[PDB]
């Protein structure tokens, strides 16, 4: 079975030097060599067609980012060197705990106010890169509304970190969360987000928090001892109308895949009392056990079997890119999801 | 000149706090927070033969959990043990923290527990940071005891600074709130109300939360529009206080190029303040990046306007400690700084 896949070069347009990483500032993780070497495997498995994304502009986007943010994420570098900053666009001050979610004038407070983390430099391109990564989502959104059983969205930057007005781990635009309303815009009914990335999906979560149309599920390391640190507990089931509509799974250092599978199983069965009709998956494969900054012990024979689990769903199915940093198997551990589904 | 009456209090322990690296601008750089500064103002000190000097009492932390939470001071014993061990190569600095809609939730790991007690990251904290803000609380407490027995003011040359720092947060450059301790240590020894005077070019948004919702502690500051500038999300001036403290902060806003003949005008309206509250003790968070000179400023005051501040903040007639605050090392901010004493005493 054949699947195909939306990339866009436009993603090199982001290209950042420095993150800062342990008090240091390092080479970044989210590299352009990551988006590359899945689509060279794309092609070496001859997976499916590869074709470029569609323009959709900001519309899509703004049904899920507030107007605000997207303005400043296309003016942030500009303003940033027009400030006579030297270095990438990187915050230094935040709305710290006691102080008023207040949005100020001045490129720093602005740059604190959108954001949930120093690690995610800005500099030119990142606008154009954001940009490409949510149109990628939306033409996977697209083919399969059209008719497709499911698309690879090959989305780089990432998209699940990122909230309605708040960028970070290396996240600016939620590219699952814009191809879940673009369903929902679609006629829709109901969407399932199943986020299956090392890391919590934040964002997605608190976009569709107090939304009973949207379920958004979780598994991912605790927390209490990785990024995001501040969202992904157990006990975030929704609020409002959206309560039971929200689940996080959470795992301890050296889960195996035996566990996590525990975990998909009751990501699975509330997925079918829920009964959506499309699904959307946030595609990490940092919970590879060779993943230089996440501690599950998944192997890629793992993600054939992933990818297996998810067909089972039957349902209309959107892969968005989101982590995975072993930048040897990372090709490999993304195909072998989608081979999975297509029943290899 | 003969030996004044002002005497100064200062630690040595200052010098423990000696950080490498500050973010500034995308960049890792030399911090602008140095121990030269400490040392600069304590020679002019010396040179104008203000008064006495003289070692802090180590008072313990007591009177630091008067003010700041418990977690938070375990937090700052244990930060820089913990990021080492931890496996990090640099200083320890905040990557992560609460962003808007995330919860307010203490986490295991270091990297969140630094970044839930931070609103910066231009604070590295390194070996020695902790003992620097202990013997800097000591410092101001020192000075208040010194006022409490007998003096009508003291000099509090603390550093690492404070009023940025809140109950159980860090930041621009501070650990421990001196200021605020110095008032709470007054409060617990029978003074009925205190005021806190912030000159400091930066809000004193530490301080405002600490005392926010209380009638007995009255907080001021003048400072420049967070708009433009650090800490960019208080110190508006429609901050007035909640509960019991409302009408009891005031925040007095100023925009670039202000000049001393407009910047003293809030200082009346803030001593116009102080008058009618009518405290038992003042505490001044005084900092010297008003100057014209300072990097950081957009004010325009002179080396001689420190002396009329002095002289204006006496005719308060109150029994007044001074925390020393902000304010680069330029060449002047001893002078400046003691010139507010001295215009005060007199000169
Ligand atoms: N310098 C310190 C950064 C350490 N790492 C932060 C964790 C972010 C996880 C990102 C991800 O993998 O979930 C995404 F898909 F969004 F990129
Ligand atoms: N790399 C970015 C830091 C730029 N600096 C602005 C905020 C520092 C204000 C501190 C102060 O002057 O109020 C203190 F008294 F605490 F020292
Ligand atoms: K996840
Ligand atoms: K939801
Ligand atoms: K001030
Ligand atoms: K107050
Ligand atoms: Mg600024
Ligand atoms: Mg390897
Ligand atoms: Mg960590
Ligand atoms: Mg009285
Ligand atoms: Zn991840
Ligand atoms: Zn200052």
């Amino acid at each position: 079975g054949s699947m195909k896949t939306v990339f866009s070069p436009l993603h090199s347009r982001r290209h950042v030097k420095t993150e800062l990483d342990g008090g240091l500032l390092i080479e970044p993780h989210e590299k352009p060599s990551r988006a590359e070497t899945i689509l060279a495997r794309v092609k070496d498995q001859a997976l499916g067609e590869i074709l470029e994304p569609e323009e959709f502009g900001l519309g899509p986007v703004k049904r899920v980012h507030t107007a605000d943010y997207v303005s400043f994420l296309e003016t942030c570098w500009d303003e940033w060197v027009a400030a006579g900053k030297r270095g990438e666009a990187i915050p230094t001050f935040w709305v710290g705990r006691g102080m008023r979610a207040r949005l100020p004038k001045d490129i720093d407070g602005r740059l604190g106010y959108y954001s949930l983390g120093a690690d995610t430099s800005i500099s030119d391109g990142t606008w154009e890169a954001a940009r490409a990564s949510a149109n990628v989502a939306l033409t996977a959104q697209k083919l399969v509304a059209e008719g497709e059983r499911a698309a690879f969205a090959l989305c780089r930057p990432p998209g699940h970190h990122a909230h309605a007005d708040v960028f970070g781990g290396y996240c600016f635009f939620n590219n699952a969360a814009i191809a879940a309303q673009a369903f929902r815009d679609q006629g829709y009914g109901k969407v399932a987000v199943l986020d299956v990335d090392f890391h919590h999906g934040n964002g997605t979560q608190a976009i569709f928090y107090d939304r009973s149309d949207v379920l958004t599920i979780s598994l991912h390391g605790d927390p209490d001892l990785v990024f995001p640190h501040f969202l992904g507990f157990e006990d975030e089931t929704g609020e409002g109308d959206g309560e039971a509509y929200n689940l996080n799974i959470v795992f301890p250092p050296d889960t195996p895949f035996s566990i996590w599978s525990q975990g998909l199983e009751k990501a699975c069965e509330r997925i079918r009392t829920f009964a959506p009709d499309a699904l959307v998956v946030a595609l990490g494969v940092d919970t590879f056990e060779e993943d230089p900054i996440s501690f599950f012990k998944l192997t890629s024979g793992d993600y054939l079997k992933l990818g297996k689990r998810l067909e089972q769903l039957g349902l209309p199915t959107v892969f968005t890119m989101e982590g995975g940093y072993d930048v040897d198997a990372i090709g490999v551990n993304a195909v072998n999801v989608m081979q999975g589904f297509e029943g290899k």
